[PDB]
Formats: structure tokens, sequence, C-alpha cells
């Protein structure tokens, strides 16, 4: 499979076709007020430097595989371990955030994929109810260098090559993501690759991570994928909500 | 295990020390309402009158075997299938229902038991979040016999004995439930029986269903339990909802 073109996803995975998938495109007005999404909750995510995380240009993306213990919770008995992050971009004055807001594309998304408590793989959650968690935040330009995100920047040349990886000590994962956890919206929905399978619990931040300019750009860029392509515009087009409801942590 | 068979049910099975367990007390001031609630799809509720349904005294309580068909949802690509029904009650004018409502406890209550469809089997769905959801209506006392009710009460006597058992005609679950499918609270908890697996999502609706005097005394005067006991209060405490918020379907 790949971004902008053959095979059919639905060819590749079923679930691809599904009636309730992800990304999709968030009106915060047809929103719904539901004050029982309380803030999230994040265990474990301030990492010592050693032992070190591989990052990984895996064609699609650039991956940080998670270590065992970074716990998260949806609210009271809703409770996640963290398996990987990875990003969502564009190309040079093109935007390529997998959510939008209003049609409004931002130029990235950070995307924390997280597994059930009562699942021990990732296989067996697919398609379950709850069985995977995603913690998604935009990325925007704002006037300062982003020091957590220059963590793995900076090391983006060293694995520009489709299918390569580098290690990099452990930081505060958190630092990678909003400081506000209480204003979000909430909705289910699908990988947003293939296999696309259901049942996933899409967390969306209110608030905007800022990354330079000049990070931006090494972002996009920096890293090759399939062939001798550019691994850019790496977003799957917004998709139909077809009744479900996007919850919002605040009216 | 019995109800109030003293040792305690963590003995026998320690999930049922679990932080998230049922039944609790409903206080509706206190629910979220979330207008993401959409009202309940139970479709292939009708049954013919053949073929007959199980009939059983397990000593914990009457329970029916439902067939393949009975098709429910909780929401949008969130489906589930009957697997049986199942009651709880009091005695000689105690009142027997497991969940309360603002302390108010009701004559009865009724189970309909349900399987995700992304589960094969039960014991795959046990303790993972959403394998489970049961639909809870109180039972009250009204004037009249109760016509749908009546089917499942006339024959109590036949299956007076712990481990008997009868079979009866096909007959309408759904008319076993209240009038509003758009009007219930909705938490995650347990099981209220040993083995108390988590992830059980309850919904329980706002409107009773009123059966006679007859009827009720009927319930709880007929069958016999483990030993040369009567089985009745077969319901379990309420337990702390730990931080739980209950939804509600309506402001
Ligand atoms: C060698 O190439 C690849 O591995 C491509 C896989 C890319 N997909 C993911 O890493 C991924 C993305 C999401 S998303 N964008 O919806 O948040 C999620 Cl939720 C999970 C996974 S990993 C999953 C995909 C295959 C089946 C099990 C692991
Ligand atoms: C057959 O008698 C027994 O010994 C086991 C106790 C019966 N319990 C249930 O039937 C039961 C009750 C509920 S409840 N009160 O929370 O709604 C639920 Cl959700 C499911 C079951 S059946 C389940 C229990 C053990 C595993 C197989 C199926
Ligand atoms: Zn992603
Ligand atoms: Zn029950």
């Amino acid at each position: 499979w790949r971004y902008g073109g053959d095979p059919p996803w639905p060819r590749v995975s079923p679930a691809c076709a599904g009636r309730f998938q992800s990304p999709v495109d968030i009106r915060p007005q047809l929103a719904a007020f539901s004050p029982a999404l309380r803030p999230l909750e994040l265990l474990g995510f301030q990492l010592p430097p050693l032992p070190e995380l591989r990052l990984r240009n895996n064609g699609h993306s650039v991956q940080l595989t998670l270590p065992p213990g970074l716990e998260m919770a949806l609210g009271p008995g809703r409770e996640y371990r963290a398996l990987q992050l990875h990003l969502h971009w564009g190309a040079a004055g093109r935007p390529g955030s997998e959510h939008t807001v209003e049609g409004h594309r931002f130029p990235a998304e950070i995307h924390v994929v997280h597994l059930s408590t009562a699942f021990a793989r990732v296989d067996e959650a697919l398609g379950r109810p709850g069985g995977l968690a995603v913690l998604a935040a935009f990325l925007e330009e704002g006037p300062e260098e982003n020091s957590a995100y220059e963590q793995l920047l900076s090391r983006l040349e060293e694995i520009a090559e489709e299918g390569s990886e580098t290690q990099v000590p452990g930081l505060d994962i958190s630092a990678l993501l909003p400081s506000d956890f209480s204003r979000y919206f909430q909705y289910e929905g699908s990988l947003t690759t293939p296999p696309c399978a259901q049942g996933v619990i899409w967390t969306v931040f209110n608030q905007t991570v800022m990354l330079s300019a000049k990070q931006l750009h090494t972002l996009s860029d920096t890293l090759w994928g399939p062939g001798d392509s550019r691994l850019q515009l790496n977003f799957r087009a917004t998709q139909p909500l077809n009744g479900r409801v996007i919850e919002a942590s605040f009216p």
C-alpha cells in the first residue's frame, strides 16, 4: 500500500471501506458537549535517557517505538499502554494534518497509538470496541524551536532512506503533546492506514503544538519513501462521519 | 457461590474486589447529559411462537435463553446480539432491584445480556471493554397484570426446583422493556455475579415497567435456590462509582 495511488486500500484491507473511518473533519458547532470527558492522565511518559528508543523511517511515516510502562487513561477504568508515535505532514507550502477543523488542514499531526490493557497484543485489539486509543495533536508554526521535537527532527537526516532507523535517548514523550489535557474532541473511528480496522477511540486536542518554520521544513523535507519519491503528503483524505457525533470535553 | 453466603465473593473470585463494579446508585442530578447517546436500536426481538425457548431455574435467577438474530446497537457501528435475559427480585414486600435511584430500591430488575459482534465467544468478551452490554429495566408495582411478563411468571411453577427447566412459546422480548428507547443512563462496570468481570456497558432505562402485586409476589415466592432455601433477594449490594460519571441520554 501507499498514499496517492494503487493498490485501492480496500483490496489491501476490506475494513478500509468501512462506514466509520478516520480521519474526519471536526465541525465544533456539531460537536456534543459531554461533561463526562475528564482531563487525560499520562503516567511514565518522562523517560530517562537510557535505554534508547528506536526511530524509524517506515516509508509511510517516521515512527518512534515507545517502551513498556507508559500508562494513559481516557477516564476512570479506561486504561491504555502507549506502543508508538508517528507523524503525518505535507510539503513546502502544503498542510498535511489528517484531521481538519471546519475544513482547515494544519501543517502536521502527531499520533500516539495505545493498546487497551484488556489486550496483550495489537492484533487481538484490532476491530474490537476501545481496543486501540490514539491521542492526536496538530503541529503549527510558532516563533521558537521546539526542543522536545528537535531531539527527533535533528535525527531525520540519519534515516532519510526508506526502511532505515536510528536509536535516540529517552525524553519527555508528553512534551511532544499540548500542555492542555482538558480540552479535546473524541469520536470512534479507524486506523487511518491499512488495515483501517474500526473501534479506535480518537482523542484530538483543542490546543496545538508549536514548531519553528525550519523544524516543519526539516520534517517534510528530509525523508524518502517508496522508491525515489519524497515522503510528503502522507495523510488520508477526510472520511464522512456518516451519522457519528464527535463529543467535546467543553461547551 | 450464594447471595449473603459469607464468606464474601472476593475469595471465590477476586475480580469482585475490582474498582469498577456493578451495580451502582444512579443520582440523576449528577449524571452527564450527552446528546451523542442516540435511541437504542433493537431489531429481531419480536419472536414467533415457534421455536420454543429454554427457561431455567439456575438457583441464582430464572434465565431465558435467547436465540440468534436479536440485534442491538448502542451507537453507529456499535452492535451486539442478545444471549439471555434474567431477573433480580426481593421477597415478601422487600424490594430486590440491583441498581438503585437516589437510594430507592425497586421491586425487581430485568437484565438482557448481549455479546459484542466484535467477539466470537463470551469468554473472549469477559473483562474486555464493551465486550458485553446489559439492557436493564426497573420493575415497579402497577394496578394491571403485565401481558408480556405473564408469559414468564405463569411458567415458574414448572421450574420451582433449583436446576429444573421448561420450554416456553416464543414471545416479543421487546415487550418486556419500557416505552422510550431514547431515555437511559449508561456507565461501564461489571457482572453483578461472580466472576464480576469488568468492561460491561450498562444501559439502565429512565422509565419503568409495571407488574401487578400478584405477578411480583409470583416472581419472588415461586422459586427455590441452593439448600432448602427460597430463591429470593438475588441481588448484589450497591458498589462505589470510584470516579465513573453516569451518562444520561436526556437533559
Ligand atoms: C513498514 O510500514 C508500516 O509499518 C506502515 C504502518 C503504518 N501505520 C501505523 O503505524 C499505525 C497508524 C495508526 S493511526 N495513523 O491511525 O494512528 C494506528 Cl492507530 C496504528 C498503527 S500500527 C498497526 C498497523 C498494522 C496492524 C497492527 C499495527
Ligand atoms: C448459571 O448460574 C451460575 O452459576 C452463574 C451465575 C449467573 N450469572 C449470569 O447469568 C450473568 C449475569 C449478568 S448480570 N447480572 O451482570 O447482568 C451477566 Cl452480564 C452475564 C451473566 S452470564 C455470564 C456469566 C459467567 C460467564 C458466562 C456468561
Ligand atoms: Zn497516524
Ligand atoms: Zn443480572
